[PDB]
């Protein structure tokens, strides 16, 4: 059947900003995952779990007679996919269910992991998510296997349809780098925002990077990957030594014994995949990645061996009986339990990349030192593997249960806890009017709220106005937000607040961070005043400030908008067209297209532009909440061109006169292109639409205000 | 960007049925398009429709200087998209200003017209939709030029994104018969559900069939397409000589000249597409179809000249200025005007499908009879045009505003008025009661009411449990209603029926239809008692019995559900998988995937199944409402394969013995298979889920029985 896509393969996607309606939910509108989850018998289901760790099923038998080591990777495998530079993948929506994920190469034979828990859902119901289980049930497996865990929160609800994200481009599953779709170029630099070598893999290849046996150039991978997914040397070899303490990898028969993945399987197969003609296709023949090895001489129990085995001897290049590369320890006894067979034993293996922690020079000193002190690796061990299954989790106010750590973590962007009471509505009102009476504009009070509450994502749950880190490092220096206007603006408002806090009793004051929320409010109420209506937009108090000390710079970097068409900014050129950076912005931003498009034609209008650029502002009054950017960009009387100079500029002049009215940009002109859009923009340009548009205006500043108010959840 | 429709082409598409949410919608929740049409005032719209046909724009200047033609094109292509099969398409939604219609070959230029009645939209705003604006702008250029029209009802709701319709599977457009994804086999043979002879047709090729010029050929594939949109020969030659009485073709010099379509076009063409480098690329210069056809010496006024001059000359076939083939008058005078040069005149012309009403025998004699018969010729047409622009708009009930014809035509499938008192609370309740004590099944009681109801289809609103059409031919026939047990059912119900109404006092009577409807709740009440449940099914009454003769049994024939998922029935073997036929059955119910799994489940439970197969019939307490279904579905216990003597069929297996547990079709499976069904088939299975499956089962169930209830919206 033909689509649009196909017709238009280049068209826009605005399908990605209506996902996850009401409409594919099973739970009701009001069905509330935290209040399920508060109520769960946590400990009955960790019990549960600790029993299934060493039942095993006759269809996917258990190695060693124990679970933990899938279990383990399953979790990991759900947090793995995490990229730092759009906070998009992580086990935070337990994605790892649904299409592409479920079929990933490197998520082989991770269908019968989760189907092994499907009793266990079973029992529990809506009170566990499938998301918070697959971490659950990593935890478990550790802590049965004699590994003392750092904590774990509940809170992660489940979502209902996959979840759109660019994981690259190639056309061909796993294909080596190079090709017509290469994700890499130069010298070997990733394209951002991707985290992995292939398509369909998790990090890095674990035979080495594209399959060449080089523990030092795969070291180079491991680091370039693992930093992508916000890890640095000392958490990344923790956690590969870590997970590599247990179990084993499958690669007992040819690969082209596996049949098709779980998406492309036969309808009989209910959603299991990689069925395998290689004798009994489980068990002692399984065939996953390929490869087989079994790292220590206890795969189901915490110890040191991986790094005793690791520096204890020397390593020879051999092949799994799939043909994969892998390496045996020279002249080695046989000390490797068989999965299956007591009376066989095996000689210690380790992948290329597990050779990468002692052959490259920064993770030998590393693992040198956690080979010699346990403790430390056992310690640093703890805390990555809470960071890597919780990294995507967002503010510790949505951390559930008992198991929640007390410790604050850098990471976790933190906010201190508000000690004193809040400012009421009149308070509000006579802020809000202290501010319009400093001299503040409409423009600089929404430019500076909107810079502000706008590096919220929805993907990861960080960013946002909560915390006022706008006036810290990094995100002061910003060029999107303009540091000497913004210098001006926050010393503005920090003296009306310092004058406010010294006129109060009872301990009341009002953080900076309320205050540039409060102060770009006024600027819309002011705005909507200007134009005729009079409004209130509303405000919620509650944020506080966070100092330098827990405001990890390098991993604000992140966060920098290098493209926000809600300002018409783009740092630099970029291969992707900007209509279409508008939109991931958007979806970041939790937005549906018809917010998208009120948002972005109000904040025109209110002077929100980076740089004052006119682009876009298709208004003759400034500052006034009008609904004149789309009765401008709709009027026909108005021929668009590209300019000369740039392509991506466009002149619109008088069809009958020839006169320059209007510059734009692609952001600006594809409200007036793209065929959905402009429905939506006709809407608001409509010479009923007036109050409409101020209405919609407000209820969508206020969203964006609020974006990262999980105190108020 | 890689997509999981690129990697698993064939899988289940379940987004169909999320689209049109609450997050696409630029209008409040609580927007209501026919109160805000009611306060529409219809006759300044008309005024200013009026005035807009001879204001030509030098952007797209007015042939003749009167665009009632063009607009009438624009109508006629706004509601000729329909297929009566589906009843997908037409312009009830307003789907021309969306792709991919926005940009179909044969509506080039229609961007045109549409951007003509952007400022009337914009002046009307939300009070009319494009949807009603396209056919209003058909009807009041029909005016314009002296036809009287039949009529005009109001109430066509914007949508506001693309519809989801199969078009066809060719990947070229326009692509001619006998490619890889033909369209047609056999003798001519066009595939259900497709009614229009090549990809980005209205109907039928101007030129002939696949471009060759025989007028014969040409008729047969006017007759079954427009069959296929539910108009027969009176109708079909009414239409085409009634339009082509107006206006002109577009072809003045080569198709090469003409540029990209609009989701095509670059950004700076503001959402207008085929912008052509042939002289000025306008007005006496434009090229749209590649045609060069005046039909009439007075293309701007109603006239009966197009059969004047299809039957006073013989025809000589010719080519346009772009090379189509064409027809010229043999021997005529130049007595044809032209566009814009008052100093020349053309010969009649006429498309090989003109020649199709005078060559083809059974058109011939109509053509021959509307040109000695002028009045008949006229109100055929007005007639017909209205049937064209109302066909897929449902009900009369639905019909807004004081233009709505008074006189009752058979395809609106129309219900008599409601003319006495209603059965209330006391009365529902003693029907139910009088229902369960006859001896009717649950099983009887809900497949009868099952039958009824699902008739209905969103599309173009036809069908549903209103009229008691089921115990009238042909539904009482149809294969899946199980003609044999309906009749037994419909009997019993018939005989309450007339007890109840003989008992009563002031002319209260319940109607068939109602009892249906009311007897299938008494049914789910019951099941629902039987596993333990106490609940009361909402039923609202009012509908009544149609007669056979207000019933249409060749229009009917549409509404056979051939494939019925939710009894696990279909009636042949067709190229489409029947999970695929089930979501399209979804669909037309206007189900969400959690609704369309909640029902399936139930429904095979309560013993709905035709012919009580036992396929999919996953429990052993058959009529009563539980999650069995899904439950025994979801066990891993039970291992599935294909059937050697059927690969539709399956057997589902214990794993440890191998004794057959169960039996299930495709339909069936596909909730353990896909990875999104699955997840919902999840929830409903799990241990705390009995009560919300049967709730959710009861507004399910209540949702429709209720579709086609415009009487009470
Ligand atoms: C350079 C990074 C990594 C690479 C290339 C890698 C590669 C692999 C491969 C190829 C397998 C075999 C799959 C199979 O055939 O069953 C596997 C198994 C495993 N990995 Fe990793 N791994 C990495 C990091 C990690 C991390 C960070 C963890 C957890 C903290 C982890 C935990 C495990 C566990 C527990 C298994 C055993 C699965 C079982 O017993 O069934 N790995 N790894
Ligand atoms: C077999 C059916 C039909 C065929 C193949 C057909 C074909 C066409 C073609 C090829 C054009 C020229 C498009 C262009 O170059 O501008 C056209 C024009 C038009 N058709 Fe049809 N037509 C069909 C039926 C209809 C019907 C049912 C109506 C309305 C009741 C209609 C009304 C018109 C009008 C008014 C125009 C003139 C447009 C103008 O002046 O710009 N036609 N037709
Ligand atoms: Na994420
Ligand atoms: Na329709």
């Amino acid at each position: 059947g033909t689509s649009n896509r196909d017709w238009w393969p280049n068209q826009l996607d605005l399908s990605i900003l209506h996902r996850h309606s009401s409409l594919s939910d099973p739970m009701g509108k009001d069905f509330n995952y935290a209040q399920a989850f508060e109520k769960l018998d946590l400990a009955a289901v960790k019990r549960d779990l600790h029993a299934l760790m060493t039942t095993s099923q006759d269809w996917w038998p258990a190695d060693f007679g124990h679970y933990g080591g899938l279990f383990i990777r399953m979790a990991w495998h759900s947090a793995g996919t995490y990229r730092t530079a759009d906070g998009r993948g992580g086990a935070g929506e337990g994605q790892q269910r649904f299409a592409p994920l479920n079929s990933w190469p490197d998520n082989a034979n991770l269908d019968k992991a989760r189907r092994l828990l499907w009793p266990i859902k079973q029992k529990y119901g809506r009170a566990i998510s499938w998301a918070d289980l697959l971490i659950l049930t990593g935890n478990v497996a550790l802590e049965s296997m004699g590994f003392k865990t750092f904590g774990f929160a509940g809170g992660r609800a489940d979502t209902w349809e996959p979840e759109d994200v660019y994981w690259g481009s190639e056309k061909i599953w796993l294909e080596l780098s190079g090709g017509p779709n290469s994700r890499y170029s130069g010298d070997r630099q990733l394209e951002n925002p991707l985290a992995a070598v292939q398509m369909g893999l998790i990090y890095v290849n674990p035979e080495g990077p594209d399959g060449n046996p080089d523990p030092v150039a795969a070291a180079r991978d491991i680091r370039d990957t693992f930093a992508r997914m916000a890890m640095n040397d000392e958490e990344t070899v923790a956690l590969i030594a870590g997970g590599h303490t247990f179990g084993k990898t499958h690669g007992a028969g040819p690969a082209s014994n596996v049949g098709a993945e779980p998406e492309a399987a036969g309808i009989e197969a209910q959603g299991l995949g990689w069925k395998s003609a290689y004798r009994t296709g489980k068990g002692a023949d399984a065939i996953t990645s390929g490869l087989e090895v079994t790292w220590t001489t206890t795969p189901t129990q915490w110890s040191h061996n991986f790094f005793e085995n690791l520096f204890g001897y020397e390593w020879e290049l051999t092949k799994s009986p799939a043909g994969a590369h892998q390496w045996v320890a020279k002249g080695a006894d046989a000390v490797i339990p068989d999965a299956f067979d007591p009376s066989k034993k095996h000689r210690p293996t380790m992948l290329t990349t597990d050779l990468s922690l002692r052959f490259d020079p920064a993770y030998e000193k590393i693992s040198r030192r956690f080979h010699e002190n346990p403790e430390q690796f056992a310690d640093a061990f703890a805390r990555a593997w809470f960071k890597l299954t919780h990294r995507d989790m967002g503010p510790r106010a949505r951390y559930l249960g008992p198991e929640v750590p007390a410790e604050v973590l850098l990471w976790q962007d933190p906010i201190p806890a508000v000690d004193h009471p809040l400012i009421d509505a009149a308070d509000a009102a006579e802020l809000k009017a202290k501010v319009l009476a400093s001299g503040l504009t409409v423009s600089q009070l929404v430019s500076t709220a909107w810079a502000a509450a706008s590096t919220f994502r929805g993907s990861d749950k960080r960013g946002g106005a909560n915390g006022a880190r706008i006036r810290l490092a990094p995100q002061k220096d910003w060029e999107a937000n303009q540091p000497e206007q913004l210098a001006a603006v926050l010393e503005t408002l920090e003296a009306i607040r310092t004058a406010f806090n010294g006129a109060q009793r009872g301990g009341k004051q009002v953080s900076l961070a309320d205050l540039i929320v409060l102060a770009g409010c006024a600027g819309v109420e002011q705005a909507a005043k200007n134009a005729g209506h009079a409004v209130t937009v509303p405000f919620a108090p509650g944020r506080a400030d966070a100092s330098q000390e827990q405001t990890d710079v390098e991993s604000m970097a992140v966060l920098e908008p290098v493209a926000d068409g809600f300002r018409n900014y783009l740092k630099g050129k970029y291969r992707v067209p900007a209509e279409v950076l508008l939109v991931d912005k958007a979806q970041l931003l939790t937005l549906s297209a018809p917010e998208m498009t009120v948002l972005l034609g109000g904040l025109r209008v209110l002077g929100a532009n980076v740089g004052q650029s006119r682009h876009g502002v298709f208004t003759a009054r400034e500052q006034a909440l009008t609904n004149d950017f789309f009765v401008n960009l709709l009027d026909m009387g108005t021929e668009w061109k590209p300019t000369a100079a740039d392509a991506d500029v466009f002149e619109g002049r008088d069809r009958a006169t020839g006169e320059l009215k209007w510059t734009g940009t692609r952001v600006d002109l594809v409200f007036g292109s793209h065929s959905q859009l402009r429905a939506l923009a006709e809407v608001y340009g409509s010479a009923d639409a007036q109050e409409k548009f101020v209405r919609d205006f407000v209820a969508v500043w206020n969203k964006v205000m609020n974006l990262d108010r999980f105190d108020l959840a």
